[PDB]
């Protein structure tokens, strides 16, 4: 089983991670011991969408192309560990924005930074060690392959990307004229920049990049079948639905029981949906509640977005997504009906 | 001149990353002006002893090689990329390493987390983007060169060994066995880690790698002459040389007017050096008052230092180095008097 062969392989690499530190950095067992618990605590835990996507695309491959049994092992091995890389650049992510946001929980548990043991000191250096392992895993075990240096220039690519689309994000409330290091920030009023097309700039790099687009082009790397697909489809249905994934999110931080959107005053889907629909008295009540701390202020904006149907706007996007899906998995068909099953797999998992 | 080239590409680099958000990135224009002024205020106002080291290096091989005028432009202009890369590289573990320490001053200017438009929140990420623009620079200004894979392999060997480095820093005053993430770390009472071999491999790690070894081996890379050279020669060079440059920024930090070591608790060489010459009393007065931010405890700590004579033990650690780095040139010159001299240039610089 495809699990089962990718958990292995996380025993595999860091057994080679934490030996390398002791043979060629001098670290000691104690501090081998806090990586290793550092390593499992911020990679693991999770559905291992993104890695196991990489796996699922090689092993479509797998089945329509002839090889000997010791390659197809070289090939989901190599799927593993590049499905292990994007775990782990995730895993960077989330520890390095935890800290940035000042979040409390990650998944029924403390954030990294908050362990008794950890503090920010040491956890924002724990974050820059996960993506350095990336690199590590990248080097030694693709070392030889002819796909190593697309690899490494599309996880840069993605990488950056992705490191853009966090500014983006944390500058979302922000009157972009207003940008100034040397002032300090205040909160837009007129929430102008509350638009679709703002929305969707900071979503496509913000999760798309590293959610959907790496693991179906590294799955495609590691099968040297970069040539079944037409890149430009697989961008289009990669952004399609990364953007639909982060939707989701959006709404389930508002209204899923344990999410903090509306006192942090994001660019959500739901500011965004509500503003596009809302009369005067509904935008001016909208703004007077709005990125405010106050539990009373945020029940406001709930109720808000409760009476404007946004259940029905969320139906009506899904529908259009659905849709869109639906013909670029065709368009993908032409030159791969095993690459557009893949896909048709990762959007019947987000859908 | 060596440094109006090096300066010029500075601004070709800038306007290159600027241009490429703008057309691949969809930023805006003042998202790009936020980017331009953290780069400006992260990157320069140092001497750019690493990134000039790359440039001195690769002048040295020029003046003794055969090659067309466009090929010498060519070398040049690579030293240059290659040096903002390191200089990228620091910038980006200033900006972090402010942030995990708390530090309120870097150069007699506020430390970039501080600025009011800043804050943590975008600093931790303006630091990721500092290393990720080092990859940016590499893939687009190297993309056709032979060094490529070489350059992009040592970079992040030398980028981990700095993060491993920073670890083995921050976690100097703890006892190792009591180092878990679970439990809130105490620290040191007994001093036992505070050797000579636990300071130079804190040193080696967090220091060294980065602003000898890479500096030096990139000068040889861009210049195609890796065969000029013994690589154990040039690490062993690279890392006492590096140590030295360490020893003078810890006496720095206590006897320069402007430093919080001593507050820190760090593994400094004067902690450790007054621990190796100490009787039982000094010992116990050092232990008392180290670790501590009462300024009273700060000044019982400078006064141990002052009455102990450090400067006689710093004197015999400079002749020591001197004599095995005036060795190490030596044996450097056997393969190349050009790479030998570079050395000599940088020790020179150094001490
Ligand atoms: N798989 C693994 C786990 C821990 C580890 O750390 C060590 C460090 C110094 C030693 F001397 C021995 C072990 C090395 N490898
Ligand atoms: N869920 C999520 C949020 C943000 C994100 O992007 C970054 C995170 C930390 C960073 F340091 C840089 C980018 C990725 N995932
Ligand atoms: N050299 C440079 C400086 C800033 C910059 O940012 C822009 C963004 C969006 C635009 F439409 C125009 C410019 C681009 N390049
Ligand atoms: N002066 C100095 C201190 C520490 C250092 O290393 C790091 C910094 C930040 C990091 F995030 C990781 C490593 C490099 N230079
Ligand atoms: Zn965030
Ligand atoms: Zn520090």
């Amino acid at each position: 089983a495809s699990m089962e062969r990718f958990l292995s392989v996380y025993d595999e690499v860091q057994a080679f991670l934490l030996d390398q530190l002791q043979s060629k950095y001098e670290i000691d067992p104690n501090r081998a011991r806090y990586l290793r618990i550092m390593m499992d605590t911020t990679c693991l835990g999770g559905k291992y969408f993104r890695g196991m996507t990489v796996v699922n695309v090689a092993e479509g491959f797998l089945a329509v192309t002839q090889h000997d049994e010791a390659t197809k092992e070289r090939i989901l091995h190599d799927a593993c560990v590049g499905g292990w890389m994007i775990e782990f650049l995730q895993a960077h992510y989330l520890v390095e924005d935890d800290i940035m946001d000042g979040s409390v929980m990650r998944r029924g548990k403390p954030c990294w930074y908050r362990f008794p043991g950890v503090t920010t000191q040491c956890a924002i250096n724990d974050g820059i060690i996960l993506k350095s392992w990336t690199q590590i895993m990248a080097w030694h075990y693709f070392a030889d392959r002819p796909f190593l240096k697309d690899l490494l220039c599309l996880f840069q690519k993605v990488d950056y990307a992705t490191a853009v689309g966090q500014m983006y994000d944390v500058t979302s409330m922000c009157d972009s004229n207003k940008l100034d290091p040397e002032v300090a920030q205040p909160m837009t009023t007129d929430f102008a920049e509350f638009t679709p097309a703002i929305y969707k700039r900071i979503v496509k790099y913000k999760t798309t990049f590293y959610t959907y687009l790496l693991p179906l082009v590294m799955g495609l790397l590691v099968s040297e079948a970069a040539a079944s697909v037409e890149m430009n489809l697989v961008e289009r249905v990669a952004h399609l639905i990364g953007e639909y994934f982060q939707v989701q999110d959006d709404v389930m931080d508002c209204f899923t029981p344990p999410g903090t959107d509306i006192e942090d005053a994001k660019c959500s889907w739901l500011a965004v949906t509500f503003l596009g629909k809302a009369n005067a008295a509904q935008v001016a009540e909208f703004k007077a509640n709005y990125g405010e701390k106050d539990p009373a202020k945020v029940a406001v904006v709930k109720r808000l977005y409760s009476k404007a149907n946004l259940q029905a706007d969320f139906a009506a996007y899904e529908a259009e997504v659905v849709r869109e899906v639906e013909s670029l998995i065709e368009q993908l068909k032409v030159k791969s009906p095993t690459f557009a099953e893949s896909v048709a797999v990762v959007w019947e998992k987000t859908h």
